[PDB]
């Protein structure tokens, strides 16, 4: 109720484009409080049409359920615009998403990020699972950095929200995330806690290879075909056997047979107590999470919520 | 301490003047982490040279104390950069001064606020108070505003680190130099007389110099408009002679949320029908974009 903020056209900006993807169009916008002479920075997010007539009482009724979740590692929908078109307010996030970030710190990043970023991202989709709430685009694309040291999902149910026409599920590399899917959620659009289990996989393919792209090179209309071959992403050079062996449990074609969010936690909490044994990169001794000094420092200035200590070595 | 960081010149950068006092100017700045592409908004006071010059060593001292804080109506120190100056940094409040704030929504603002402002302000300094920290220049021009909800005492410490406010002092510190927490609930009499005339300068036209021959005369700050009698004897009780006779920081808490649970009862404000507080929507708007820190209850109304 009073968690979703209904805003009018007048009192907000945007000012700056950031990028799109396939749920719509991220700016840097600026939110002016009625009867002030401030301008508050603000990510809003333009969206593309839904594929259904849907009434504007569900988009209304999905916001508020993206306004109503409450954790550390999860992304809060604050405000929605309803014109002819829809626009979602949100806190905006300086260092942008987690993909950009270690694409473009690939040889400044330890293994205590890489194994904290894990399990951010695991109890960020633990807490989504609690709250019977399916991602259905989990990707590092869609996991934003607030700081090096806290990341956060987002994007949650805009894929059941906007829908997807069946045509982009066999195009070439279109909206539909096909490299990210389950299998069964490839063939028969099954959507599962258990098939997000399966992206976050991807997700940790990602973040271990510094952004490289899955299967890249495959046509997304054989993928299908090669997962029922039994292939699979290939074991990162970083990634000793014990953390590529939780990536291929992700994506076991019985979908139950995958880890729980809830034991991804604590396997990954596990290794990031003594991450060099878990991951190997060359120079991880320069590369420690931050010192007191400056995670106070962080906190105050960018991000004062509460939130879990993060996992230091033994 | 890991309570105050030590900043080198080249990671921030001053981008725009904000404004300027009697220990120093404010810009703000931009933080950039070494390493990262981001630029993050902070402010930043360089002071003044000081009367007499101090020791780094005491400097540094001050400074871990200020960065030492831990109230949500007290802003921290967060950090220091000692070169040939001493540039103070602290995170940025885009919605500037109490001072400034009540001036430009002379029109606006209503009880609510006015009466909660009153509690913040006291809470943040019994909080300096309980650690034993005077803070000497108490005022409207050092309450910042984080939210219209939510404001915050700055600037403590920096009288002492280092062009004397006489109007919101006590006598005996116009007198013979002594300053204490009695002397700082006189400081905060002025600074609720500002908040409840909008922002009006106290003794307006009278020289500092026959500022304590009026106090010896019994003279004080008139009633505001909009204040009952309930609120102006507070103000009078700041203001008594004997130190020991103004009332404690912790009962100014107390009196002020009283009032702020009958709000137009105690001030009397045309058209305070026109504002009120702002919706539970409203605030976890303000909170989840701007203040996510963790903050005592706002005092509501019946
Ligand atoms: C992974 C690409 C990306 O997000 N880059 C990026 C670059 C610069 C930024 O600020 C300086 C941010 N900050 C940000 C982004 C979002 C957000 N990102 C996405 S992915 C699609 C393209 O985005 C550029 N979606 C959102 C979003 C979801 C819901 C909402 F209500 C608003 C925005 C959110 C906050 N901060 C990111
Ligand atoms: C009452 C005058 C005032 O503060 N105006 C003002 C205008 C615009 C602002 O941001 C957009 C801010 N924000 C702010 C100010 C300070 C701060 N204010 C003062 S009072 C002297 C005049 O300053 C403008 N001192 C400080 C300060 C103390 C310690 C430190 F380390 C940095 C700054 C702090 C934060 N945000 C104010
Ligand atoms: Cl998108
Ligand atoms: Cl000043």
């Amino acid at each position: 109720q009073a968690l979703l903020r209904i805003l009018k056209e007048t009192e907000f900006k945007k000012i700056k484009v950031l990028g799109s993807g396939a749920f719509g169009t991220v700016y840097k916008g600026l939110w002016i409080p009625e009867g002030e002479k401030v301008k508050i920075p603000v990510a809003i997010k333009e969206l593309r049409e839904a594929t259904s007539p849907k009434a504007n009482k569900e988009i209304l009724d999905e916001a508020y359920v993206m306004a109503s979740v409450d954790n550390p590692h999860v992304c809060r929908l604050l405000g929605i615009c309803l014109t002819s078109t829809v626009q979602l307010i949100m806190q905006l996030m300086p260092f942008g998403c987690l993909l950009d970030y270690v694409r473009e710190h690939k040889d400044n990043i330890g293994s205590q990020y890489l194994l904290n970023w894990c399990v951010q991202i695991a109890k960020g989709m633990n807490y989504l699972e609690d709250r019977r709430l399916v991602h259905r685009d989990l990707a590092a694309r869609n996991v934003l950095v607030k700081t090096p040291q806290h990341v956060k999902i987002t994007d949650f149910g805009l894929a059941k929200l906007l829908g997807a026409e069946e045509k982009e599920y066999h195009a070439e590399g279109g909206k539909v995330p096909i490299k990210w899917m389950a299998l069964e959620s490839i063939l028969h659009r099954i959507y599962t806690h258990q098939s997000d289990v399966w992206s976050y996989g991807v997700t940790v393919w990602e973040l271990m290879t510094f952004g490289s792209k899955p299967y890249d090179g495959i046509p997304a209309s054989e993928i299908s075909s090669i997962l029922e071959k039994g292939e699979r992403l290939p074991q990162p050079p970083i990634c000793t056997i014990d953390v590529y062996m939780i990536m291929r449990k992700c994506w076991m074609i019985d979908a139950d047979s995958r880890p729980k969010f809830r034991e991804l936690i604590i396997e990954f909490s596990k290794m990031a107590r003594d991450p060099q044994r878990y991951l190997v990169i060359q120079g991880d001794e320069r590369m420690h999470l931050p010192s007191p000094t400056d995670s106070n420092f962080y906190r105050a200035l960018m991000d004062e919520e509460d939130m879990d200590d993060v996992v230091d070595a033994d």
